[PDB]
């Protein structure tokens, strides 16, 4: 094609191809390696990605996101019902099957989770190809270990949908694995540990590998956790500061406190690579300027609960897969909130100082994989 690699995220979607021995993380139109998975309808236009997530807060009701938790699922389902409650868009049962209805062009329409996926997924191809400078078509599309063949071939389907010719549909971890080289033949068999915290999504994946033939031992996390979370965390805390400093309470203000998790997760980047961050917003309620600080020690300090609980989940992957710590040949860091120095620490503490593998940015592993497997299946 060449054929290209995508990571369809929860939160975030990734796009890489191989060439001349070597995999290149596409940047979109606004130099973003990574692209949010939202799409929104106005009175006017259909916005994919940035473009998207950069009016989420101005238009809740019809910007979609989190198509991934629905994909492949039935209306009934219990989770599908328990996550309505908590998305800002409306989601209808349409003969068992969910789908999101929205408001475009002053008329109210619906989308199956494929159709919305197929948007992002096209948004991906574009980018591809916006860089290659050739038409994309093939692609090998990742998708959690834990995915059923509903879910999977809803999947397939986004991309079908989307004009592409989905070669495989590949595990996220097995994808995260290939990415460090870990499907060559050594000889006997080594067991890898996938340590994957994303945006809204935590899960860890013991896999065996011999032959180049990956077989999951087991899986663990929760569905529920993620990069989110910590953002919630600094806004309740930044809330509370606006209200001590203003006599003010913003909570209700859906805007105002969009922009202050905005804020929030911008800092929380920052503090990944430098001890504090300023946040810095203008007239964030009633005209009233919020310029502040963080430091990594107080973020750290906020959601220490959060970051030590990954480590539950790690031991109960172990036990399911009747591994002790000292069998695990590797740790590979992957999604975007392993890069917070804490998150490290623990896990590194918990193997008793074995090193991670953390050489290839987290949030781009599982879409460098994808895009070595494209190659090969090319
Ligand atoms: N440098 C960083 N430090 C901390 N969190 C980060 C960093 N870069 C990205 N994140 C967080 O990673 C999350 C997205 O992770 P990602 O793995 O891309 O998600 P998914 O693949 O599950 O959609 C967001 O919560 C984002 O804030
Ligand atoms: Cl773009
Ligand atoms: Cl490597
Ligand atoms: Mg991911
Ligand atoms: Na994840």
């Amino acid at each position: 094609g060449p054929a290209v690699g995508i990571d369809l995220g929860t939160t975030y979607s990734k796009v890489g191809v191989f060439q001349h021995g070597k995999v290149e993380i596409i940047a979109n139109d606004q130099g973003n390696r990574t692209t949010p998975s939202y799409v929104a309808f106005t009175d006017t236009e259909r916005l994919i990605g940035d473009a998207a997530k950069n009016q989420v807060a101005m238009n809740p009701t019809n910007t979609v996101f989190d198509a991934k938790r629905l994909i492949g699922r039935r209306f009934d389902d219990a989770v599908v019902q328990s996550d309505m409650k908590h998305w800002p868009f409306m989601v209808v049962n349409d003969a068992g099957r969910p789908k999101v209805q929205v408001e475009y062009k002053g008329e109210t329409k619906s989308f199956y989770p494929e159709e919305v996926s197929s948007m992002v997924l096209t948004k991906m191809k574009e980018i591809a190809e916006a860089y290659l400078g050739k038409t994309v078509t093939n692609a090998v599309v990742t998708v959690p270990a834990y995915f059923n063949d509903s879910q999977r071939q809803a999947t397939k389907d986004a991309g079908t949908i989307a004009g592409l010719n989905v070669l495989r549909i590949i595990n996220e971890p097995t994808a995260a694995a290939i990415a460090y080289g870990l499907d060559k033949k050594v000889g006997a068999e080594r067991n890898v540990l996938i340590f994957d915290l994303g945006g809204g999504t935590f899960d860890v994946s013991i896999l065996t590998i011999e032959d180049g033939i990956f077989e999951v031992k087991s899986t663990a996390g929760d569905t529920h956790l993620g990069g989110e979370d910590f953002d919630n965390r600094m806004v309740n805390h930044f809330i509370a500061e606006f209200k001590r400093k203003h006599k003010k309470d913003i909570s209700e203000n859906k805007r105002a406190v969009r922009r202050l998790r905005t804020a929030c997760e911008r800092a929380k980047r920052t503090l990944s690579s430098s001890t504090q961050a300023s946040i810095e917003i203008d007239s964030l309620y009633e005209g009233i300027d919020f310029y502040t600080s963080i430091t990594r020690a107080r973020f750290e300090e906020l959601n220490a609960d959060l970051f030590r609980g990954t480590l539950d989940p790690v031991e109960k992957a172990l036990r399911d897969a009747k591994l002790d710590k000292s069998q695990i040949h590797d740790i590979v860091l992957v999604g975007g909130s392993t890069r917070i120095p804490k998150i490290q620490k623990l896990l590194q503490d918990f193997f008793n100082g074995k090193e991670l593998n953390k050489s290839i940015n987290p949030d781009e592993a599982v879409a460098y994989g994808a895009a070595v497997q494209a190659a090969i299946l090319s």
